[PDB]
């Protein structure tokens, strides 16, 4: 299994080939391989985001928005890695 796959598996869930996660579960950056995508059942406490480093975007900026959570500001979306 790749390096971080396993690792992953109790962090940010599985680990796939692409961001075609289900639902509900994130396309969660990478595990080991950016090749591969990691996919958590984001339900509850998953808002994880932040621990991938996600960003808080403002209703203006044009980003891949929707990582996960609600940023500190209402209006902003947390987003994917600018």
């Amino acid at each position: 299994l790749p390096r971080d796959t396993s690792r992953c598996v109790g962090y940010h869930g599985y680990c796939i080939r692409s961001k075609v996660c289900p639902k509900p579960f994130a396309a969660f950056g990478t595990c080991s391989w950016r090749q591969k995508t990691c996919c958590v059942d984001t339900t509850s406490d998953f808002h994880t985001c932040q621990d991938k480093g996600g960003h808080c975007v403002s209703p203006k900026i044009r980003c891949l928005e929707e990582q996960l959570g609600l940023c500190p500001l209402k209006r902003w979306t947390c987003c994917k890695e600018i």
